[PDB]
């Protein structure tokens, strides 16, 4: 359709490229994170709306501001080669002539000339051959289409000449520490998420329950999702989102709504087609702003019994401790174990119900898996990291279920936080006390 407004900042491009190369040149990192590669080969095929979070895409977004479909990048220690359509290369040519360049910028331009196009691919092979033949890749990434099939026809027959190694962790290290702009983006996204949860979802939810509305979870979810199409909604002075560029706003995923005895605390949960029940309701939702993700999740209780309120209040208290533990220098695995330790000390009865991880890092990727908050993770938190923290209890048993009543429930809290040297900043903070989220008919 229409011509978009692409802001590709030269300075940011070279700053970030320099960060990557600096890590790569580090004796230690170069060996362990980059696995001794002399080049890094990244491809992107056909754009896929339903697959936004791959490392290859993230690299584009981080360096350029946007995914470039049907493009190949070959990183070398002081060069970046970008092989893309001549029509896309128009947006890139300014990078080649930037003052404080972090590397040579080598733009190879595809045209209608099929033979010349083939030669461009052949140049990439030539470059790799002139190296130690160790090539860093993102092995998980899924791609398809005409561009990729062309490349495959050229690369696959010669691939055995090369040692392909996983350079994922090398990029992960660089993405992990958010700069001022990136933190601003995540904070913006977070603000939208909390506004929608607090100022739309809760109002709708409590009304539906009070009025005995018949509505499926997926129908409620779709309703809430459609809100992104309503610019007037975001512009309501109450929401205090006046500064947000709505054109750069997207959903991270389809909001997850659960009730009526069927729960799933995994981020992979899909809203079902069951009728909304006024018992224990979980909702998770998150916006993406300028390609940076956020996430928020809450529990709502309707005519809860004393045990449900007690357990929920315990969750809130544990989450407070989790925040306190999440600071610069903290070993990730230690954080999980400390939280487990609080459970075992104070509510050992709840151990079997406890989540196995407490979330992960968040940014351009919805999930930065290297920062997964479980017991095993040896990595250390650093100021500037951002975490999508999730804590909960599942398969909690109701002592006196009514004929018409759920046998089990779950409890959940999710917030997006920025790591500092002290207490973290909770971007998605909103009142979460039992009294604030409990409703009595």
């Amino acid at each position: 359709g229409a011509m978009a407004e692409y802001e590709i900042d030269e300075i940011t491009f070279h700053k970030r490229l320099g960060i990557l190369l600096t890590s790569w040149k580090n004796e230690e990192d170069g060996k362990t994170l980059f696995q001794d590669c002399d080049s890094i080969l990244v491809t992107v095929g056909a754009h896929d709306d339903t697959n936004p979070y791959q490392k290859s895409t993230a690299l584009h977004t981080w360096l350029l501001g946007y995914e470039f479909p049907s493009t190949l990048i070959l990183l070398e220690k002081h060069r970046i080669t970008i092989l893309t359509s001549v029509n896309k290369a128009n947006m890139l040519t300014k990078l080649a002539e930037t003052k404080g360049a972090a590397a040579d910028v080598n733009i190879l331009k595809r045209t209608k000339d099929a033979e010349e196009n083939k030669k461009l691919f052949e140049k990439i092979i030539e470059y790799i051959r002139a190296t130690n033949k160790k090539v860093g890749v993102f092995p998980k990434d899924k791609t398809q289409g005409k561009f990729i099939n062309e490349w495959d026809s050229i690369f696959e027959p010669v691939k055995s000449e090369f040692n392909l190694v996983d350079a994922s962790l090398g990029l992960a290290k660089c993405l992990a520490i958010k700069d001022e702009q990136e933190l601003a983006n995540i904070k913006g996204a977070s603000r939208v998420s909390v506004a929608v949860m607090s100022k739309y979802f809760v109002d709708e939810l409590s009304t539906y329950i009070d009025q005995g509305k018949k509505i499926t979870h997926s129908k409620f979810s779709d309703q809430m999702e459609s809100l992104i199409d309503n610019e007037a909604f975001f512009q309501t002075k109450s929401l205090k989102l006046g500064d947000i560029d709505l054109d750069q706003l997207e959903w991270c995923y389809t909001p997850i709504i659960q009730s009526g005895g069927s729960y799933d605390l995994k981020p992979s949960a899909i809203t079902d087609d069951r009728n909304l029940h006024g018992d224990v309701v979980l909702c998770s939702l998150g916006f993406r702003y300028k390609s940076y993700c956020s996430n928020v999740g809450r529990t709502y209780l309707f005519d809860p019994d004393s045990e449900q309120q007690k357990n929920y209040s315990f969750l809130v208290a544990l989450q407070k401790k989790l925040f306190e533990y999440c600071r610069d220098g903290a070993v990730i695995g230690d954080i999980y174990t400390k939280i487990l330790g609080l459970i075992r000390a104070k509510r050992p009865d709840l151990e079997p119900n406890f989540v196995r991880n407490l979330g992960a890092g968040i940014g351009i990727e919805f999930r930065e898996s290297s920062l997964l908050v479980n017991a095993k993770n040896p990595r250390v938190l650093q100021a500037g990291m951002t975490l999508n923290l999730s804590i909960g209890f599942g398969n909690l048993i109701n002592p006196h279920p009514k004929n018409s009543q759920s046998k089990e429930y779950a409890l959940l809290l999710i917030d997006t936080i920025q790591i500092t040297r002290s207490d973290p900043i909770v971007f998605t903070d909103s009142p979460k006390a039992q009294g604030d989220i409990s409703y009595f008919f």
